């Protein structure tokens, strides 16, 4: 009878239960979650609306968090980060889910309202999960009385925290939200070695270049940076890296890395002279990892080497200025989601033209766009860390608090870290790594309990 | 001059040469004696230091003298005095008292000279020091001194430890900076200083080839990630050891087997909780914790024969090597470098195949048997531990009245602008040009242009 | 009539749009092209080509074809091809038998209809081989066609031992050209090709995290240096096995733990010989070997649960896959990825836990799960086939009398100054700038100031 | 005993501790110390040796002459002497004349000191060279002492080149074994031992931090690679320049950007074809070549201020040192490290930022500034030695009648088998376990299960 959902072709089903079957062997911090919590069911009642890339690793998040007793509603962050394998066996298992790869702008603002309403109006949702802040925001700007009824958001992403942190500053934010970015457990897991992993392995599916011997730009080098610098040195390509923050510039410098600005001196002052031109001429690639907006502008477009790869890897395309290049130049489609950008004008191109540069995934991010994003080995820690925070806000039932009592819970904070252990340990697990137990007399040396936490709240890893 | 007690003063020429070429590889140190010239900030600090008396502390000195400090100077362990830095020191007429390869007592009455001055306490009003020795002393034996220190700049994560608990217990007695924890400290020398030095100071000791042998590293905090990278980057194949299940994920991630000495992680104390057969294909085993007995006795009879075994944390007491000093013979090879014979206690077969070799007697290997950590990487821990002294300085702690005291007894890390200048100096060191933000994306992220560009909670 | 047989012919446009961009990064082919445009040199030549009919193969082809010859060609391996290359070369109006997933049948009649044109043996006078099943099918059971054929250029470390054993016992027809053992091919696509594609086939195939888990690769020759690298580099705690001495010594030095599936290195062919319990802790296996049953059964029943097994090496009978399908049940996950069910051979239960693995039926994993090697490495060793069928070409052995052939019978390898100047294209395609020797340094070193630089002994 | 000159007799006790560890980092040499001792396969032998007397050598030493010969030696380099091994063969009883830091003219006689006994020529029957100066005093001015020579062993390439030069002038008066060209002596020593010691030689040297700085390694052949190597895993940005594409080819596909110093590659002599923009940014010069002026005064000139330049080939003369020495001021911060001040001949400011920093006078750097290659390393190129010691002194070509000494006259190398039982050994002294080849499978690739296991044209 179920009919609730939006997908490609539900014919795939059979495959991603297959696949779903494999991560779960991929994903013990998760798995293990489902199995301390299944008898409890800690999300009985928690009706979810999420918002995050439909992926196969996704699919074993959203199959826990029904196992521990919550209903959900889902749809994808980007519009190419579907895979059709997964969403068809979400629904094939009777969960209302509305996403598919290659959606328009259009269609991706739809599924995002198809989560919200059910038959028409607004769903009872009592919880948030999102990736990227898009779901937040249309809850705010369009559905204030659906958050009066909504207990937390638990946000993904780097890009998301800032929107909340901006929401808080002003005063309009509605409910608590819990971080799961901040969680050592998923940055220093998912936003480096994730982009570690998904980066060449996107470029690769998308143009089969040989990577070794070749130069890169990558702009940026917070842990999406860090994580997509070595991604491609480890490959063998001569990596240059840009940075506005002097500190994650040293940490550039050190890890072997010369650190260069696309501009002259650093400064653009918006004309064509003040680029690079000398070292945008010899690049091969350049990949965006910010979080920033035009960090690759036209005249750093206009400069590149003929033939380069340009992509990005941060939540938003506006990295990159395509409007520029969709404005000005022609652009022929190699596949799906590569396109040759011919520099020689608007209407139409040679098809033996030289003079282009290729885009991966119309610059979206481009793990999930030319590939299947981070592994399930890596997603296993930040979706650990997601249902835990579920937990968390769903068990504190702000919605129910009186008035004095949501004054004072009223913040964006992450998880303690002492849960944040609890899933790292899992992880060492699944690897067969053998954690040693302090002695008692170490454990007072050092000033800690035997099982944690080991660390200050000040410790950066 | 004679207020001073050094191994040999005729190699003053070698370590002022040596100076010199450190200066170049220093540009953060180096522009704050440009910067403050004029406002001599220092002037009238009187500075104990107890510090590792290298060439790169001789810049450091130095620096805080151009700023206009008198100090008093001894070395933070008895192995990690360059004799030559030392000598230079000296003959520039500051006060400093250390030697490579002191006694124990020496140690302690290398820090009482710097204390003492003409047989009474000096008149001192600021402390630097590197694991919190001289702190120590002073709290417990010179507590009459705190009444005129205005505050105390610690070095290292040891050091800071102690602090914390002091603070906690309410006998710390005046205000303190965290040095070890601008992140220009510890994500650089902590963890690059390392990577650069333990590799160095195991081939200076025993030349021994590295790449295709099996490393045990115990601890995978900043200086064990440094260590780690140090054995696996010539090839060896890295075991990590760890208590913390985070950073196991991150040696996991980072391409290591994480491992315990202990049967399930589970040190009972007992020879039958050895993992026997994990530490009998070991050839090198590094502690890097900051914790006690980290490679304890029975760990050190199960180890492969002729294994070597040394220690990058701050205290010698990572590996039991008391332990050996009551058990096993010991035939030094040259200095800092013994042979430890598990045959017996009385005399050793000069043949023996049944022996270990330990570095640096268990101290710090990479003062110990190297130089350790280059000048480039020292000029960021120096250039905060400047900073951190003109600040506590600048604070007069010690003239505030009582209730103000109240309010600023704390230990405090310095503000993440400044942190971020010393890394820029360090950037342009190499060469490295950084990009400026358009106003345009400085709103964009919610920063200013100059600066910070990270929440505090960023870990890097 | 479409004298062609491939999937879908309306994947031509896509084809040759990734043509396009291949021809970009083969500045080595295309410089042929160039350079031989005028000549003609393969005017006249009928060549049969059975090479993997990837995008990169396309380049190959169409340079043939722009040198003067004619072709008609089929893939070496089942699973190898890439449709929309087929089709590209099948709209250009080449004869062209191949699709990704034929079965053994099609495979060789595939060959076949390269063979025969209309139903009678083609006028083909040169082969182009990748492996030798072309050519052990010309002599079993075309041998009057080898009359008319000037030479075989074989492109694999496996075809070219095929050749020499050939040559050995008598039954070689024509000469031929080890094409493998040109610096740039043998140096280049057997290691460099690998890293590059091994762990890419492994992620599409299973987009499983390698950093941190336990590989074992079967070999350490060229594609056994490869892939270890392919695996290291991705954070994997990578394991070799060799049978070489030499070869093990490279895998310590690179370092890399050197250990055998076998207790002692000694395989009895029971279960009692495997050292089960370094089995039971690798995640991934790979065979790089060019050998038999170096992945056997017994090793097969000792891989930890949902172990990965795949094989890089020409042929699939590294890994007993015939043992598995006698046995074991195969569920398919999607194309060219099956999970092999170690509970028994009539069905499984879909949530079992004890599995492996095995990507591409045991076939070659980088052409059968991704796209194989790159074109800018292809370069290398599809310029060197170009050379190669050039020079048999102009010799015209089958032109020689009866008695003259008899004595011009040979496996011979290209000169090094061609191999230099294929190299050389290679390195301004990455924009690298080769310095000239002055005429004192090149009377120095005992060269000549245009090459070849290095004797005929030189290794690399 | 008073047959020697060494620096320091009293070193000998220090040297037979370090000789004694060596031992057991080197089994291949030591396996053939046990295997061989009963037959005494040297007996009568009267070895002339002439390499860098380290404590690695002092092994190979100890070797010949536990094997039954007798030996007369010196080093091959006036820096690359550890007194204490020097020391320790002295004590023993063996003629050794060699000090670290002898004069070009102490170095001469040094070599005529193991040619003389007592004031007349010594009957040696055996030569063992590593560069060749010795071989060519033997055939300038003693050619009587050759007829009585079976044989020449030599260890380097630069020594190889000279003997290969004089085989086609027709002036070579005895045979030789190219040691160099063992693959484990070439691809283990050459590039695996400059791996170990380059980055360990400028660290103690200059305590530079290498991480995020700029080298120019020029070669990329053996020594290249294992420098560039050396330098890239410290986290420099190395580049890498060359004559021969092939190499460069594999230095870009490696990770390395191919550049030369000059404009198109082209060494016109003129300070105009230097390029001006690469040269100021390189902090470190490394040459790897066995050529002659490859680091020349026109590069010296443009280098950026404050580089370290040195020099790892065989010879000083790769970088042009004369020109520094009649137009530059030299100012020694201490042994083998010179700041070189570009502002003129006649002293220099002591605070002068123009300088550039020379390691080891442009002598070999990982033996001039640290221990050259570790034990476990040079245990393959001196089991080497023994056996291709072994090979010609059993051959007796000296006994031989002209016409059968003409069959024999030739440079070769030794067997495939032997390298790969040197290997083995290698191999298990990293606890690495080699596969046994079953007998199918031996018949399937063609060889014997004891090896070799590699046609000779394998170039590994
Ligand atoms: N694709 C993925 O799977 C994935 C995974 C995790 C996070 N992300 C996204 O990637 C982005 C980066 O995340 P993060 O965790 O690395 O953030 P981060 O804050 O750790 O790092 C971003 C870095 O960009 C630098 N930067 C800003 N503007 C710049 C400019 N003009 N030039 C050069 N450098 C500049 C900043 O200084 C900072 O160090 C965010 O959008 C985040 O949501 C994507
Ligand atoms: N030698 C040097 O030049 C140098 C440089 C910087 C700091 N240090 C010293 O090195 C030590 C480590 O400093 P750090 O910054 O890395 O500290 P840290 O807190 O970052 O790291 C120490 C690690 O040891 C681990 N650990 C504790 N007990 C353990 C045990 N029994 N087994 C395994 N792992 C265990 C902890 O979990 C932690 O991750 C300190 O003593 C510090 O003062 C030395
Ligand atoms: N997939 C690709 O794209 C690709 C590329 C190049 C070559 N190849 C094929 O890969 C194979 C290997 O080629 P290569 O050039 O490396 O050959 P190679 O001769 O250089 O190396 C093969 C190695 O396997 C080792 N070996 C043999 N039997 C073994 C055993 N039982 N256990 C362990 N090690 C064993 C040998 O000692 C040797 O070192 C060949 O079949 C070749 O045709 C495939
Ligand atoms: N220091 C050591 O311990 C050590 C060890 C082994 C060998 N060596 C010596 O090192 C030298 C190199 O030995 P190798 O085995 O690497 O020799 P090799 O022939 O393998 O390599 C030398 C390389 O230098 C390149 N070259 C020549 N002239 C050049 C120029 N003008 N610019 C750039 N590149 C140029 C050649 O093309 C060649 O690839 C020899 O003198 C050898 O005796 C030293
Ligand atoms: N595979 C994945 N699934 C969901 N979110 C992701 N973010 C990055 N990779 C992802
Ligand atoms: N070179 C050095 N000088 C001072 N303190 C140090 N800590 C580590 N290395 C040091
Ligand atoms: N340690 C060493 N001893 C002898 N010859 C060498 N060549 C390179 N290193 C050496
Ligand atoms: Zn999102």
């Amino acid at each position: 009878g179920f009919t609730d959902y939006k997908v490609a072709d539900i014919t795939l089903a059979a495959w991603g239960r297959r696949e779903l079957i494999i991560a779960e062997s991929e994903m013990p911090a998760l798995m293990g979650l489902r199995r301390k919590y299944a008898g409890q069911q800690p999300l009985k009642g928690a009706k979810i609306l999420g918002c995050i890339h439909m992926t196969i690793q996704t699919g074993v998040l959203i199959e826990t968090l029904v196992a521990l007793g919550a209903e959900v509603r889902w749809s994808s962050c980007n519009i190419f980060s579907t895979q059709d394998q997964a969403a068809a066996a979400i629904a094939a298992a009777g969960i209302p889910v509305f996403a598919w790869k290659g959606e328009t702008e259009e269609e991706y603002e739809w599924c995002i309202e198809q989560t919200i309403l059910k038959d028409g109006q607004p769903w009872d949702a009592n919880m948030v999960l999102d990736d990227g802040g898009d779901l937040t925001e249309i809850l705010h700007k369009k559905y204030p009385q659906m958050l009066e009824r909504i207990h937390g958001i638990t946000e993904e992403t780097t890009t998301g925290v800032h929107r909340l942190l901006d929401m808080l500053k002003n005063g309009t934010l509605k409910v608590p939200a819990i971080n799961v970015n901040d969680s050592v457990t998923k940055s220093k897991n998912d936003n480096k070695y994730g982009c570690r992993h998904s980066l060449n392995d996107a470029i690769k599916r998308g143009t089969d270049h040989l990577l070794s011997g070749k130069q890169a730009l990558v702009i940026g080098y917070g842990d999406v940076g860090k994580g997509s610098s070595q991604s491609l040195r480890q490959e063998g390509m001569i990596v240059k890296v840009a940075e506005v923050d002097p500190i994650c510039a040293m940490q550039a410098c050190m890890d072997g890395f010369e650190v260069v600005s696309p501009y002259k001196n650093g400064i653009n002052d918006g004309t064509e002279a003040s680029i690079d031109a000398a070292l945008l001429g010899k690049i091969d690639l350049i990949v965006t990892t910010t979080g920033n907006v035009n960090v690759c502008d036209a005249n750093m477009l206009k400069a590149l080497k003929k033939r380069a790869v340009v992509c990005n890897i941060g939540h938003f395309d506006n990295e990159i200025d395509t409007a520029f290049m969709r404005k000005n130049w022609a652009w022929e489609e190699v596949k799906p989601q590569v396109h040759k950008i011919h520099r020689t004008g608007k209407d139409g191109f040679d098809a033996h033209n030289d003079d282009y540069l290729i885009l991966l995934a119309e610059g979206r991010l481009v793990n999930l766009g030319n590939a299947t994003g981070h592994p399930s080995r890596i997603m296993d820690g930040s979706f650990a860390n997601q249902v835990l925070a579920q937990i968390h806000l769903f068990e504190q039932k702000y919605a129910d608090l009186p008035a004095a009592e949501k004054a004072k819970r009223l913040s964006v904070e992450v998880l303690p870290k002492k849960l944040d252990e609890e899933v790292a340990l899992e992880m060492v697990k699944g690897f067969g790594g053998v954690v040693t137990q302090l002695t008692p007399k170490q454990a007072e040396y050092i000033g800690v309990s035997v099982e944690g936490p080991f660390k200050p709240d000040t410790y950066r890893y």
